[PDB]
């Protein structure tokens, strides 16, 4: 279910991260834009980048833990009250945060892991909603 994925996740922290941003970024081509030098670039060339691993894996420790947080997939409001103040969230809407959420569910759906993808579907709809009501626009 939801909270084994989180563990599942974990276990293998850079490879799902990687994976799964790429996922998002080759999704939707355009929120690339939002990223510095990873324009033009393969996903071999963007794994090997300096920063690349690094960034993905700090993002991705801090969704599972926003993810092992919640209630019924619920987040707690501290967690997108967090999120929506980072500086480097300044400018992002939460069509970003739901566009992610598709990706990454889209590609529990076509993994050979047994993932409970529709509570990661509502995780990231309740996450959307907080982070709007913790004033993201
Ligand atoms: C629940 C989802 C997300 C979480 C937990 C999260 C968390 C984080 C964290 C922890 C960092 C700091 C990384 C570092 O300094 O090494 C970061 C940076 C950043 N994030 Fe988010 N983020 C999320 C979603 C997004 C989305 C959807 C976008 C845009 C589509 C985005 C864009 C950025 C950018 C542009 C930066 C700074 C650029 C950089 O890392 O060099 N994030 N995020
Ligand atoms: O910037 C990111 C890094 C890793 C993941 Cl999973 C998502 C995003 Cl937006």
């Amino acid at each position: 279910g939801f909270k084994q994925d989180i563990a599942t996740l974990r276990g293998d922290l850079r490879t799902y991260a990687q994976d799964i941003f790429l996922a998002f970024l080759n999704k939707y081509p355009d929120e690339k834009r939002n990223f510095k030098n990873y324009v033009g670039k393969s996903d071999q060339e963007l794994k090997s980048m300096a920063k690349f691993g690094d960034h993905t894996e700090k993002v991705f420790n801090l969704m599972m833990e926003v993810a092992d947080r919640a209630t019924d997939c619920v987040p707690l409001a501290s967690d997108a009250s967090t999120l929506v103040q980072m500086k480097q969230h300044s400018g992002l809407t939460t069509g970003n945060f739901e566009k992610l959420f598709v990706a990454l569910v889209e590609y529990m759906r076509a993994s050979g892991q047994s993932f409970d993808s529709q509570s990661w579907d509502r995780f990231g709809k309740n996450l959307v909603s907080a982070l709007s009501s913790a004033g993201m626009k």
